[PDB]
């Protein structure tokens, strides 16, 4: 596929969760620059606020679009179009939490939707989730190879904690493109970095924002 | 809490899940005797069918009230009546394929209903599961102890796969009960034995059992 | 093989072993009973007393031999004899401590001869590991199955902790016999409970304990 | 510390082994540039040849103090010296193979001596490790933190396999300087890439490669 995504567009994001029994319902309006690899979002809690548990294990849900591809790099995504792609990643954590999360991004004019669910298990009562404790993840890089013909992503994740100490969680996440004939990458980097810019007191209204850039290592 | 559960109860259950992408609902209709650790079901695939993963990875999924508890072992589940209990589990299996199932089970007369969600993700195309190529689990033995306050269930699970070798999945499963006073018991250990007695081709049709056994080990 | 080993033998043991640094030599002498998985042994730490860290960490590296095994299992341990089995395992802690050990064992009269190496690494230096604040290993069962051929015991075990509490450790140990034609066994299972039976202030002394018998669960 | 190491340094290097029961001693000499980040070594089997496992299990245990770190990042390794710092390390394969390798590193003159040991366990026979079918590892970014106040790095690292698949790999190194003062650097990440230039049919002589550069990511 030769992309026709532009340099500027739009994104439409709907998430259902739950968290160690706690649902919840999150919405996001944004947009983003794919071939800079930024983007930014609005998200507004619409059920189940407060939320009981650190906002920050939500954020890496709310498009890998959003990075800056170098030109010797296949970029699966933005090959994905217009039929789009989806993709599903496993978030183990350190102390035993668990958590699941999908999105199914599709495209219409100029905006990517989103159709995204979280979901969280075994996460101690005490521990910096669920007593929200948590400040920021650390910027990453991700490591993206084929895994019996699927594009995955792992990560080595931490959370910065308060009191100065890290959480760490590890990513796997499986890519999946609806396009034909997509030409796959090899073996490859994806350097991201994830904040919050603001929100409120209890997060019910967050302003989120991601830079992310490919490359090969060296 | 002093348990009126009794000998002989009935199960209503119901399960929606998705796994790698694939979206089903599963009801199922059965009974067992508590304090003979026993219980059977009827599932019926209503959407979704026919399944195009391992059946098996499900069953787990269809109460540790069906479980024998000698008298020295303080029984966490048939204490939990009449409010009921909830439990969270992650299904880490070893090529990467990661499953979260949950389960609130109530008590309405002499039926205990349970409102379950599995979603699995990571399953490589060729794997095991995603090519049914499972026979069934065999039997475990389940280690039951506190976390952080939460009775905490760990199990080193394998499923026999044709060709007779073994795949790997680690469980971890959180009880919480909605029952005040609960005892709650040492560190302990469940056994279990689950079986596909029988089913018809595609698995739309599946009789299920399972027998669980509670001791102190040695 | 149809094994000699007799209702009572002797065990001769030494092992030379480096934790978090800590370079030591501890010198087992022992004796049991393989019929009735039941096992005893003085261990006296020869080099680098007095350890810095938990004793209760090296304990399992101090046989299957010594295990009940039913007549319907292959004892692939019994079987071993005359030219002896060795075995290779990981402990993984959960807070990051990994422990490989290994034993070649060997027989000669009546006495069973153990090579023991024992190494352990990123154990948090406040962690109940380096801060000896355990209490014991809880029991625990052993699944025994083939892995590419060689047989494997995965175990979920527990360290209880002083205040009540307990530290999970993964181990995966991996059998390899030197005699031919021994029968392997399929999918079962071994119930162990290992104690510190006594032991003087710094652990220099210590009269260790093992039941063990294998079944094949339900 | 002011760091006195220079920008051209030589180095020394034992390693003692054992994997999958294979004993083997390989002696190494070489030289670097500590300030760009660059090294190479000629490594020679002394003992146990010819290795039947894949060689380049090893090779990341062939010193950050090679490693080009900007003066915004304090530098752990540099300002180690004169007394020397040493590291542990847990290396774990997808496939359960579990290796732990360790270095104490000194100086003389300028030279660093390595006294370096690595153990593997559980390898599959059958697997990459044992059948030799590793082509190298791929570049890597290494997260850096302390842990229990112990600087740490995690690594999802990789190896490319014959067949064009890859085989995972998760690193923890703990690194502990025996030098007093030393300024602790916040969380950061080291890019690396460690190469094979070339070596003999059995690997008996290998000439050995790494770059690496740390960096705040972003
Ligand atoms: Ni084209
Ligand atoms: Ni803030
Ligand atoms: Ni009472
Ligand atoms: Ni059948
Ligand atoms: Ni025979
Ligand atoms: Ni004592
Ligand atoms: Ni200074
Ligand atoms: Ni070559």
């Amino acid at each position: 596929p030769m992309s026709l995504i532009k340099p500027e567009m739009k994104i439409k994001l709907l998430m259902e969760g739950n968290v160690n029994g706690h649902q919840f319902v999150i919405e996001g309006d944004g947009k983003g620059h794919p071939f800079e690899g930024k983007q930014s979002m609005d998200l507004v809690v619409k059920e189940g606020a407060p939320l009981p548990f650190a906002y920050d294990i939500l954020t890496t849900a709310f498009n890998r679009v959003f990075a800056k591809y170098p030109d010797h790099i296949p970029d699966y995504f933005k090959q994905s179009f217009p039929k789009g792609f989806s993709w599903e990643r496993s978030l183990m954590f350190e102390d035993g939490g668990v958590c699941i999360a999908t999105n199914d991004i599709t495209l219409k004019g100029d905006t990517f939707f989103n159709k995204v669910r979280f979901d969280g298990v075994n996460f101690p009562p005490n521990g910096p989730v669920m007593q929200k404790k948590t400040l920021k993840w650390e910027a990453s890089t991700e490591k993206m190879y084929l895994r019996d013909g699927v594009l995955t992503g792992d990560i080595t994740m931490a959370l910065l904690l308060k009191g100065d100490v890290h959480y760490r969680c590890d990513f796997r996440t499986t890519y999946k493109s609806r396009q034909e004939g997509v030409k796959l990458p090899g073996y490859h980097f994806v350097d991201h970095c994830i904040s919050i810019l603001r929100h409120d007191k209890d997060y019910n209204e967050v302003k989120l924002y991601e830079h992310a850039v490919a490359h090969s290592g060296l």
